[PDB]
């Protein structure tokens, strides 16, 4: 962690991270809970349970791709 905006020690995301790729480079990071509609650029998508977003590709040919925001900003869990 370090400082671009002030998320240092805990970072509560959503359960799924959607990655939206613009012309074959991520341009963009989302995150959507699971089975939840975000919307990126007024194009509405579903990010299905296991963490990918409905539709994949945009009208642009943006290249969106959903992981688990656990692999990812994973959120330092308190124990």
């Amino acid at each position: 962690g370090r400082e671009n905006l002030y998320f240092q020690g805990h970072m509560a995301w959503k359960d799924c991270i959607i990655q939206r790729y613009k012309d074959g480079d991520v341009n963009n990071i989302y995150t959507a809970n699971r089975n939840e509609e975000i919307t990126i650029e007024e194009y509405k998508v579903f990010v299905n349970e296991a963490c990918h977003p409905y539709p994949v590709i945009l009208p642009d040919r943006s290249v969106l791709s959903g992981d688990f925001t656990s692999a990812y900003a994973d959120d330092d869990e308190s124990c």
